[PDB]
């Protein structure tokens, strides 16, 4: 039966607004989850120009707990989007046993971001190392920036696509804007 | 908690070996491997019977991983399982190779044809009986089906040497390339 290791990573960049619908998305995702050391972990990491761990794994054994650190979240913001090594760390360090990750539990990566990456060149060889460490990939893209800046969003959708685990339409979300996230809490819950 | 050896067919036929490393790693990988957790031994046979590991020779499933990738197919065209699920269990399951008193034991057998020492198998399943080894036995019918063999008897066989309710622990796989398609659901019964 079920058993879980949860990281969301977090596009931390300026372009994300207001930062409010991002904690609300992380509220209504998380509460919905049996958070514990015997059932579902989970660990955040955000990322703009570098990374940072919010919470480990095994930080918090409770929902209740991770709802109140949930929010605690400020945006970090930053100029470089880098995705491929917030990705990357994750993988590297976020799903490690000395933070919590567990032997034989179910592993699961959720990307948010609203821009294409910098570092985009890294995503095939930093995709392909989640796959085979069998990380189960659900990505997120926010088009609302770019739409705002009258910005072509289709080579961005084709990257953010590639991030996500096969078959791509179950693992990937297009949403519109910030205020249109939490619309998506329903389906992504019941996927993961 | 469980002392699991895993009793596998190297007979030429099975192809490609890949499928069958590819197995044990998802299997294994899965897996809390230690002296204080799980122990694994694996045991290869064909017309004879190598021990490829003993239940205590590592105490990390990294290390349990990096072993089982390095098994090689040592191929026959006898295949003895009778002689290869014997062996384990009056070998493999000893306290000189690793085996824990008071440990439930588990063998995982994994075959792609009918054994030429059947005539055996009786006993020697019901001296597993006697001692307590739970058995799941896998056979891959993917020879057979090349072959254009019928697989009922060889199907029956196998079964034979799951314990029961064999629903739960004998699996049918249709080729080698479909063997890590069970990996999920046989961890899950363990
Ligand atoms: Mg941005
Ligand atoms: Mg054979």
């Amino acid at each position: 039966s079920t058993q879980l290791d949860i990281v969301i990573v977090l596009d931390g960049s300026n372009s994300i607004y207001p930062w409010d619908s991002v904690t609300a998305f992380l509220n209504d995702l998380l509460e919905r989850m049996d958070i514990g050391p015997k059932q579902t972990q989970v660990g955040i990491v955000q990322y703009g120009e570098n990374v940072t761990h919010e919470f480990n794994l095994n930080k918090y054994s409770s929902t209740e707990e991770v709802l109140v650190a949930a929010k605690k979240i400020v945006q970090r913001g930053g100029r470089q989007t880098m995705t491929a090594l917030g990705t990357d760390t994750a993988r590297k360090e976020a799903f490690t046993e000395a933070r919590g990750a567990r032997r034989g539990v179910k592993k699961v990566m959720v990307i948010v971001t609203d821009g294409e990456s910098h570092d985009n060149h890294r995503l095939k060889k930093v995709i392909q190392d989640c796959e085979d460490e069998n990380i189960q990939r659900f990505s997120i893209a926010i088009l609302g920036s770019y739409n705002r800046g009258n910005l072509s969003t289709e080579k961005f959708v084709e990257e953010i696509k590639s991030i996500a685990s096969e078959p791509t339409e179950k693992h990937f979300f297009n949403v519109s804007d910030e205020i249109a996230l939490v619309t998506i809490v329903k389906t992504l819950g019941e996927r993961i």
